[PDB]
C-alpha cells in the first residue's frame, strides 16, 4: 500500500569528501538515518536505498531495515528509480521518492504528503514549498483553478514563470503503478541518456493524469545538503529542534543555540544545561543534575541529582549526587557510585569506584576496584602498566590513600588501612594498618644561602 | 500617589518544575526581582506582591521591599489583586498591575506607562504592544480616532478583530479608587467564580470612564515565560542587553550572543573578553585585564591588567597583573597578590598568596599562608587533611618548594628556604635551609633488559 | 593610474580605549590591516594613510606598504585629505578615499567601484548602500532619470528627502586632479575652520561636473566602526565570511557562527571542526585532523590526521597522527612527533618528543629532548629550574619513565632504560639499565585504628 525510495548515490562533489555525501554526520546520525526515520513515519511496506559509488561503505554501515540497489552509472534520478523496479514493478500502491540528503523533512510532513496525495487520488503528488529566491529551483506552475499543471525549471522557465515562488523539494509520491510505465516510456523513448524523475511528471503532464502538490509550511524544512555550509545549517535546524524538545519536556538551557545534544540523548525534566555542553550518543541524563559549560559526554549514564563541571565523560556510569569537576575526565568502562566526588585534574580509568567516595585532585586511578568510603589525597597515582602488560588494584572501603603516593599494582589495600602520603606502594597493606614508604626528613641549616633562588645570590 | 501590585501565584505547570515559577533565574535573578527591580523605577508608595503556592518559598528568599499577600486558590487575575485589597483600598492614586513572568519589561518603559497615563488623566492605562502574530492575545480595539474601547480574547474576536495587530501585555495602571471599586462590582454581580483583571476594562466600557493604552515600541519586550522555551529567549534578550551596555562602556567581546555575564557583575572599560565566559554574582573585573574562552568567575574580584585563561575562580580576590590557567582553579577564600601566578592544573583553596608568587604547575595549595616571591616547582601538594581535621601551612618569603614534594601540614617553611624535589615535609624547615626527605638514587645496569617494556622482550 | 587615500586619524571617543580606533583586531589583524587588504584589490600606484594622535603607534606597528601623512588638527575629513597634497598633488587617475574603521568593505567591491568610475567618466563616485533605517546618514540625490546629484546630510534634509533609502558610505573615488583642486577651493573660501570630504561633492554640483554613485548590494559590508558593538558586529560579519570560505573548502563546522577562526588560519579540506574552537596568528591544521570544543591553538602547526582534544597549543609544531588532550597545554617550541599521545593534565614546554612516544597523565615535559616509544607514566615531572637557570634532560629512545619520578636536569636517560615509578632522579641512568631512588614499603599492623581517618574513630 505504501513503498519508498531513497536516493543516496549522488555525486557529492562540493562535499570535497571521500566519504558517500549521505554518511555524513548531523546531530548524532548520517542523513541518509534521518532520511530513514521520516521515511518509516508512512509505515512503507518496502524501503528501498539507491546507493552510488562506494556502495559498499553505505551498507556495510547502515544495514538497517531497507532493501539495497546499486546504480552503477549516473545517468539521473529517473535512472536511479528505474534501479528500484526489480523490486517494486507490479505492486500497486503510493511510492515514496525522497533524497537522502534532505534530512530536516520530518515524519509528519511525509504522512501530510501521502494524506494530501490519497486524498485527492493524484497519479503524482510533489512535496513543494515557498521562498523568495527561488533561483535555480524548478517552479510549480498551476492554474488560474489553482491545479498543478507542470514542474518548470530554472533554465527552461519564462521570465514571466520565474516569479513563481513555490519551488519543487525533489521528494515526491507516484502511484507505483503509473510510476514504472512511465519510466520505462521515458527511458525507451529517451534519445538521450539521463532521464530524471521530474520527467514522469512531464508524461503525466502529456496525459493529462492528476498531479497535485502539497506544500511544506517552513521552507527551511526543505533543504538540500550539497556542501558543508547546507550541512552546518542542518546542523543548526535539528540542534534547534532537539533542544526546543527538551526545553518544552522541562529542561532549561542557557544557550540552546549553543549547546550541542545528539539525536537520542534522553533528558529527564528539571535537568539545567549551561551553554557550550555536549551531549553524544546514548547519552541519559537524571532529573535535576546540572551540565556546566564544557561538559562533554559520550555513551554514559548519569543518575539524578548529578553536578558535572566542565569534565569529559566517556562509555561510563555515573549514579545519584555525584559531583565531578572541574576539568576532570571519566573514560571509558568506570562506574561512579552514589554521592562519589572526582575534582580537579582527576582521571578515572577502567575503575568501579563505591560511594561517597572521594578524588578530589590530581589523581590517576586507572584498573581499580575501589570501595566505598575511600578517599584518595592529592597526587595519588595508581600505576597499573608496565609497558606490557596492566594490572589490577583493588582498594576496600574506608581506606585513607595518602597524598602524592605511588600504588604499583597488582596490590591490594586492605579497609581502614592509610598510605603515607608521598609513599611508594609496592606490597599489600592489610586491613586497619598504614603504610610508609618514603624518605626521613632532613634539615641542613643554612644551605639554602647557597643556591641560585636564594635572595642573597640575586 | 503610586502603587504597585505583582502577579507571583501563578500556575506555572508548562515549566514542570517544583520551584514556583516566577524564582526561575534569567541572568543570575529569579524573574520575579527583575519585575522588582523595574517596578522600583516609579517610585511605588506601596508594592504588594500576590504568591500563591509555595508562597513561603517565594518570599523566604527575597524578603525584599515588598508587602505579600496571599492567594490560595486560583481564582483569577483579579482575585489575585482582589487579595491586595486589604491594603490598597481606599488610597487614591496610579496602581501598576504586571506580572512576575514579564522580566523583560523595563522601568523606562514603566514610567512612560504612568506618565501616558496620568498625562490623559485616564481611569485606565493598557500597555500594549504590536506583533505580526497576535493569535491567542487579547487584541485592543480602538475608534476611529484611536481611542481604546476595549480589550478582547481570541475567543471571542470577530473575523474582523483577529485582524487587529496591537495586543495587551497583560500589565496595567489603574486609578486605585475606581479598580478595588470595579473589582467588587464584578465579584459580587459574577454569577461566576474566577474573575480576571480584564473583566474591570469592561465595566469601565460599561460606564464610559476613560481607558488607554500605551504602546511598547518593542513588542519582545513584553514576553510572559510559560515554559523553559520562553525561559531561554528571555535569557537571551537580557544578555544581549548587558553585554550591550558593557560594550557601549568601553568592553570588548568577541562574540556577545555567546558571553555569559549575570546582572550585576561589573566591569572596567578596556577589558577585552572572548567568546564563551561566565561572570556570575557579585563578580568585578578592573580595567584592561583578559578573559579567555572558558573563564568562569563566581563572587570574585579581579584587578587590572589581570589575564583569566581559560579557569574557575570561585569567591576569592585577585589583585593586579595576575596571570592565571590554563585550566586552574581558585577556589573559595583564596587571595591571590599582586603579579602572581597560577598555571596550568593548579588548584589554590582557602589560601593567602603574596606577590610575585608562582605555581606553574599540577599543583594543589590548600589552607596555606605563603609569601611573596614563592616558588612552587611542578606536582608540588600541601597536604591538609587527616580525614577528620584541616591543618594549615605557613610558607615565609622567597621559599623553594621543590617539585613533587609533599607538605604534610601542620608545618612551616622559612624564609629563603628550599624544599628538595620529590622529598615528602613532616617537620618545619627553618629559615635560609634546605630540607631533603627522599630516597638516594641506584642505578642497576642491564636490569631493563629484563622488563617487559623493554626492545629485547617484544 | 590609481591611488589610494585612507582616513586613520579619526577620535574614537566611543571606543573609550587608549589604542587608536583603526588599530583595535577584528579576527586577528587590526581594522586598517584590513582595509589595507582590500585596498590592494586595486592596485594603486600610491597608497597614502593619514593618521592622527599617538600617529607614531600606527605606523610603529604596520609600516606597512603604505606613505605616512600626520593630521595634527581635527579640521575634518577634508583637512586629512589635504594632508595627501604634498604626496598625491599633481598626479592623474583615480584617488580611492577610503576609512579605515570600515574593515568589512571587499577587494571586489573596490574593484567594482573603480571600474563603476572609469567606466562612466565621473569626476566623482561615491559607494553608496541601502537600508530601511537610513538615519542620521547622508542621503543620495537623485534625478527622474536617476543620476547622482548630491549627498543631503540628516540635518539638511527635507522630509522629502529624508525618505531617501540611499546612503553614503563615506567611500569614494575622485579624479586625482579635480579633487586637490577642489578641496583648495574650499579650504580659502572656506569662511570656516573644518572642511569635510563631502564639501569637495558640492563644488562638482556648483560646476556641474559627472558625479556617480556605486551601490553595495550588501549594506552591512559599509559598516563604520566607532565603538565596540560595531566591533562586535564586525567580528560577526568577519568570522561568517572565513567561515564560510573554509566550510566551501571542504570543512566541517558544528556551529560556524560559534567558532572563531583568525584571518589567517590555513586549514585543509576533510578537517572537522566541533563548537567553540580557537585558531589563531599562522595556524595551519592537516587533512582530517579533528578539533574538538575548546581547542585553542595560536601561531602552530598541525599534521594531518590529528585529534586535538579541548587543549591549549601554542607556537608549536604537531606531527601527523598525534592526539592531544583532553585538557593538554602544549606551550611555546614545542615538536610532537608522528603518533605521539599527549593526555590530560599534561604540558610541554620547549621540548622535542620523538615519534610514538607516550604521556598520557599529569605530566610535566619542560626543556627536554626525548626520544622515540618513551613512556612516560603519569605523575611525572622534568625539573628543569633552580631559581635562577633552566637545564636540559636528554631521553632517549623506548625509555620507561615511571610514574610520579621526579627527574632532576641536568640529567640523561639512556636507550631503553627505566626509573623506577615515584623515584627522583639526581643522576644519569645508562642505557638498558633501571634506576630507582624510592624509601622501601614498611607496613605497620593495627596502627591505622589509632588515626582520625579510622571508622572506629569517628
Ligand atoms: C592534599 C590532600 O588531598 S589532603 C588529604 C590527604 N592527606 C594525607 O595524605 C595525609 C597522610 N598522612 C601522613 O602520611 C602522615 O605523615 C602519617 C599519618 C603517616 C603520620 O602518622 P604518625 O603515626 O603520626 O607518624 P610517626 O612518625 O609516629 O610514624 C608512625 C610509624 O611509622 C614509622 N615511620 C615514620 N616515617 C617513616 C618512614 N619514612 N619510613 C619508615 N617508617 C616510618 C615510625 O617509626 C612509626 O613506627 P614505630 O611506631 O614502630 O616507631
Ligand atoms: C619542574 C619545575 O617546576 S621546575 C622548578 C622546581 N625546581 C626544583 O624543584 C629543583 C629543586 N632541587 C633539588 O631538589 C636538588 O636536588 C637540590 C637543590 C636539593 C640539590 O642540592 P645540592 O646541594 O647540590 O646536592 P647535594 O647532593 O650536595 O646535597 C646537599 C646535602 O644534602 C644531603 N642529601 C642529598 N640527598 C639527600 C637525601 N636523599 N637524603 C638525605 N640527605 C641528602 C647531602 O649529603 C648534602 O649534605 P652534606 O653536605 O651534609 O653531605
Ligand atoms: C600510572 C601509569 O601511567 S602507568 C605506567 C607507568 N608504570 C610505572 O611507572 C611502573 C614502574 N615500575 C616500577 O617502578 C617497579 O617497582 C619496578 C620495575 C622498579 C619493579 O622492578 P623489580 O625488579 O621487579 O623489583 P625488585 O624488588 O626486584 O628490585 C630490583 C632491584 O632494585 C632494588 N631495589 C628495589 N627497590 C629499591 C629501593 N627502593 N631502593 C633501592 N634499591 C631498590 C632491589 O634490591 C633489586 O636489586 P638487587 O637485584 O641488586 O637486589
Ligand atoms: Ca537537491
Ligand atoms: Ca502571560
Ligand atoms: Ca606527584
Ligand atoms: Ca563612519
Amino acid at each position: 500500500s505504501n513503498f519508498a525510495i531513497i536516493l543516496a548515490a549522488g555525486k557529492g562533489t562540493r562535499m570535497k569528501s571521500d566519504l558517500p555525501k549521505v554518511l555524513h554526520k548531523v546531530a548524532g546520525i548520517s542523513m541518509l538515518e534521518h532520511v530513514f526515520r521520516s521515511v518509516g513515519a508512512i509505515q512503507p511496506e518496502k524501503t528501498v536505498t539507491v546507493v552510488g559509488h562506494k556502495a559498499e561503505l553505505v551498507e556495510e554501515v547502515l544495514a538497517g531495515q531497507t532493501e539495497f540497489v546499486t546504480q552503477s552509472e549516473q545517468l539521473g534520478t529517473g535512472h536511479a528509480v528505474m534501479m528500484t523496479e526489480p523490486i517494486l514493478e507490479g505492486l500497486s500502491g503510493h511510492t515514496l521518492v525522497i533524497a537522502g540528503d534532505t534530512p530536516l523533512i520530518t515524519g509528519e510532513s511525509l504522512k501530510n504528503l501521502i494524506d494530501f496525495h490519497i486524498n485527492h487520488k493524484n497519479v503524482a503528488t510533489i512535496l513543494t514549498a515557498e521562498t523568495d529566491n527561488p533561483f535555480g529551483y524548478g517552479r510549480i506552475v498551476r492554474n488560474d483553478n489553482a491545479e498543478v499543471l507542470r514542474i518548470v525549471e530554472q533554465k527552461d522557465a519564462t521570465d514571466f514563470e520565474k516569479q513563481i515562488k513555490e519551488i519543487n523539494t525533489g521528494t515526491y509520491v507516484f502511484d507505483n503503478e503509473r510510476l514504472f510505465e512511465a519510466l520505462k516510456n521515458i527511458n525507451t523513448n529517451n534519445a538521450q541518456g539521463e532521464y530524471y524523475i521530474t520527467d514522469v511528471i512531464g508524461i503525466f503532464r502529456e496525459t493529462g493524469e492528476k498531479v497535485g502538490a502539497y506544500t511544506l509550511k517552513d521552507f527551511d524544512e526543505s533543504l538540500g545538503v550539497n556542501d558543508r555550509v547546507a550541512l552546518a545549517t542542518a546542523e543548526s535546524v535539528m540542534r534547534r529542534r532537539i533542544n526546543h524538545k527538551h526545553m518544552v519536556n522541562g529542561v532549561s538551557f542557557v544557550n540552546p543555540e549553543a549547546t550541542y545534544i545528539d539525536i537520542d540523548v534522553e533528558i529527564a525534566p528539571e535537568v539545567q544545561i549551561e551553554a557550550n555542553v555536549i551531549l553524544k550518543g546514548q547519552t541519559k541524563i537524571g532529573a535535576e543534575t546540572v551540565l556546566t559549560n564544557g561538559t562533554y559526554v559520550v555513551d554514559s549514564t548519569i543518575g539524578a541529582g548529578a553536578v558535572i563541571t566542565n569534565s569529559m565523560i566517556e562509555e561510563s556510569s555515573v549514579a545519584d549526587g555525584v559531583t565531578v569537576g572541574p576539568y576532570a575526565h571519566i573514560r571509558p568502562n568506570s562506574s561512579l557510585g552514589a554521592q562519589v566526588h572526582i575534582g580537579n585534574f582527576v582521571e578515572v580509568k577502567g575503575s568501579s569506584i563505591g560511594e561517597n567516595t572521594k578524588a578530589g585532585h590530581l589523581t590517576y586511578i586507572g584498573n581499580c576496584e575501589v570501595g566505598s568510603n575511600v578517599n584518595f589525597g592529592a597526587g595519588t597515582i595508581t600505576v597499573n602498566y608496565d609497558g606490557k602488560n596492566k594490572y589490577k588494584t583493588v582498594i576496600g572501603d574506608n581506606v585513607f590513600v595518602g597524598s602524592n603516593s605511588t600504588i604499583i599494582a597488582p596490590v591490594e589495600l586492605g579497609d581502614n588501612s592509610l598510605v603515607g602520603a608521598g609513599s611508594t606502594i609496592t606490597k599489600d597493606v592489610p586491613a586497619d594498618a598504614i603504610a610508609i614508604g618514603r624518605g626521613r626528613q632532613i634539615n641542613k641549616d643554612e644551605y639554602a644561602t647557597r643556591l641560585p633562588h636564594h635572595p642573597k645570590n640575586q
